[PDB]
DNA sequence: ACCTGTGACAAATTGCCCTCAGACCCGCCTT
DNA sequence: GTAAGGCGGGTCTGAGGGCAATTTGTCACAG
């Protein structure tokens, strides 16, 4: 019965770079915002604490650090560029922060034809958060008994993941990206997921992913 | 030229550990 | 002896300060 997150496949597909730590708070802001608004959002340390499994004290170090790192961020819609924040975040009480998501990001994140679904318990185990983006993008694809085949473009993937610069060299991709995030989904979630890969050429353009449910 | 995979090293991140003051509660002293 | 109402101290939290072991980001070399 855990928390069922969906989401406009906009945000799905969108360009930006998070942390983990930050992807997990935007989730309950996305749940929050979607029970309903003005986009003011809540986070408890002792429950953030219950849900992921952590510590009192390294909840709080989470939560504490993740608000601070999401000044100067910005979330980029295919090209529309907007600050997740409007205002810091602040504690009105022990245990508690609030926070001032951008109000023009509501439509963004709830059409009723276009929406990726997922249930938290699938997530809150993943580490990589581009392995958390992967396993967005496959969601979006998946059929009600559970598997799905998709074609994902690899300079698309560099784009709206925003990878890091060294992995446009495609051994470097294969090594630190494909296989670790791979292996994390097999993992650490209920998908079972494989691949191949499609070249043209000398070179190698698209990653075909399919998948299943155990 | 382009392509691949592997070995090295640096920078970042993980779950831990400890300390100490804030909020909450309630047994016991006082009247 | 009882009973009602305030206070000091004890427990529960979470806000800080750290850590070593692993993972991620980068580039030389060779085939
Ligand atoms: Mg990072
Ligand atoms: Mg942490
Ligand atoms: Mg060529
Ligand atoms: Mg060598
Ligand atoms: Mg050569």
């Amino acid at each position: 019965n855990s928390p069922r997150i969906v989401q406009s496949n906009d945000l799905t597909e969108a360009a930006y770079s998070l942390s983990r730590d930050q992807k997990r708070m935007l989730y309950l802001f996305v749940d929050q915002i979607r029970k309903s608004h003005d986009g003011i959002c809540e986070i408890h340390v002792a429950k953030y604490a219950e849900i992921f499994g952590l510590t009192s004290a390294e909840a709080s170090k989470d939560i504490r650090q993740a608000l601070k790192s999401f000044a100067g961020k910005e979330v980029v819609f295919y090209y529309e560029s907007f600050p997740w924040f409007i205002k810091p975040a602040h504690s009105p009480s022990r245990g508690l922060y609030s926070v001032h998501i951008n109000p023009y990001l509501i439509p963004f994140f709830i059409l009723q034809n276009r929406f990726t679904q997922f249930r938290l318990s699938e997530t809150k185990e993943i580490t990589n958060p581009y392995a958390m983006r992967l396993y967005e993008s496959l969601c979006q694809y998946r059929k009600p008994d559970g598997s799905g085949i998709v074609s994902l473009k690899i300079d698309w993937i560099i784009e709206r993941y925003q990878l890091p610069q060294s992995y446009q060299r495609m051994p470097d991709f294969r090594r630190r990206f494909l296989q670790v995030c791979v292996n994390e989904i097999n993992s650490r979630t209920p998908m079972r997921l494989s691949y191949i890969e499609k070249k043209k050429g000398r070179q190698t353009t698209h990653i075909v992913f399919s998948f299943r449910d155990i």
